[PDB]
């Protein structure tokens, strides 16, 4: 009886706008501000955006609902913390990073080893970014954080589409940073909504069908908001002047259970029959399925462990990289691998039954040493769950759990 990886979701600061514009608003517009009444901005809100006080407010709650906090995946929302002052920014991960271990440490890499064998294990932790916000610095500053997971604010696949954020980005941002948080060993998620102004039902489809079809893009997973007039918000005037009219219920409805249909088997769906990875989560024993496809200049090869009715027990994510961003230092050579996710159902692998991941990684270096000849295997983990690749033969390098293949 293993536990769950239990979401810690915080808000970072009202930012001013990251583009110089004068018609632009105050301050920098966030998805959930067309999520108002969710329990953590609300509550983000009430604690002045201060991170410490956010995560153990959270972590209070989580522990009063009867819920385990022995894993936790830290979420930074807000799409725009990336804009902000890089002191800012460490000062706010250090601070999540105290607030999980229940000591303050004296800086964040302090933080980080003393969560590598906390109590509350930070197994996860995924940033909330725009796709014109998460450049090479911005990746590495992320790698700096511990991060595991990015978030792109990409709403809908098109230049000619209203976006929900002010100034808006184009669809070859979304590709280049697709590219390099792949290149990076990242996993990527795409923020998905039907319904925004200047598109149509047919059209979020054809986008839906086109985003796991074009190797620039093919996100692990979509986050699904069913886009809606909120009262306080610009929707609502456009749709007072009729500048806007929203998708019937019906709809909004099929549109989500056709775009539901078509998602490769690699891919997961959440929304703020289905095939994906959540409508499959868990008779005969699991054998081991792979599946490859293109993705930005490299391969990306989905490993499972699946039984006769298609049930997906575990999986890992391992790419065969277009080239060598990560610098690893000689050690580990000019070639390697990275495992972009390794999820043994239905949580994440942190203290060091739990064969799956063995063989998972056993299979991944398998075929990243004999099929491609890699020197090497690379791993981004959460810190709270470095100790479990350690107990497999990996060491911290640059902020990776990496192995040399033999
Ligand atoms: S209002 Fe400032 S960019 Fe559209
Ligand atoms: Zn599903």
């Amino acid at each position: 009886t293993i536990s769950g990886v239990t979401p810690v979701a915080v808000m970072t600061k009202p930012l001013p706008c990251p583009g110089k514009c004068i018609y632009c608003p105050t301050f920098a517009a966030t998805p959930q501000s067309y999520t108002p009444e969710s329990p953590a901005v609300l509550r983000a809100k009430s604690c002045e955006y201060q991170a410490y006080k956010q995560v153990a407010l959270r972590l209070r709650i989580i522990q009063d609902m009867g819920h385990p906090t022995d894993k936790v995946e830290l979420i930074i929302m807000g799409g725009t913390f990336l804009s902000a002052d890089i002191t800012y920014q460490y000062g706010f991960i250090k601070d999540c990073y105290d607030a999980l271990n229940g000591v303050v440490a004296g800086s964040l890499e302090e933080a980080k080893t003393i969560n590598e064998t906390a109590q509350h294990r930070c197994v996860g932790l995924c940033i909330e970014t725009r796709p014109d916000i998460c450049g090479k610095a911005e990746i590495q500053r992320m790698i700096d954080f511990g991060t595991t997971r990015v978030e792109l604010g990409v709403q809908m696949l098109d230049d000619d589409i209203y976006k929900l954020v002010e100034r808006g980005h184009r669809v070859s941002d979304v590709a280049e940073a697709t590219c390099l948080l792949r290149e990076y060993g990242l996993k990527v998620h795409y923020h998905w909504m039907p319904g925004l102004p200047g598109s149509s039902p047919e059209k979020d489809l054809a986008l839906s069908r086109m985003v796991f079809e074009d190797p620039r893009f093919c996100p692990d997973g979509l986050k699904l908001y069913p886009t809606m007039v909120v009262e306080g918000t610009i929707l609502e005037q456009w749709w007072k002047e009729g500048r806007y009219t929203p998708y019937p219920n019906g709809t909004m409805t099929g549109l989500i259970a056709d775009i539901k249909a078509l998602v490769p088997p690699y891919v997961r769906i959440s929304r703020v029959k289905c095939r994906c990875i959540r409508c499959r989560e868990y008779s005969g024993e699991p054998t081991l399925r792979r599946l490859d496809y293109p993705a930005s200049g490299g391969k990306e090869i989905f490993l499972s462990f699946e039984d006769a009715s298609d049930t997906l027990y575990g999986l890992l994510r391992l790419r065969i990289p277009c080239a060598s961003l990560p610098v690893l230092g000689q050690k580990y050579g000019a070639k390697t691998g990275l495992v972009r996710e390794l999820h043994v159902y239905g949580t994440e692998l942190s203290l060091g039954h739990r064969g799956l991941g063995r063989k998972l990684l056993a299979e991944a270096e398998c075929l990243a040493r004999d099929e491609f000849g890699l020197d090497s295997l690379a791993i981004l983990s959460g810190v709270g769950a470095r100790e479990y690749y350690r107990s497999l033969g990996y060491e911290l390098v640059a902020g990776y759990m990496c192995k040399h293949l033999d």
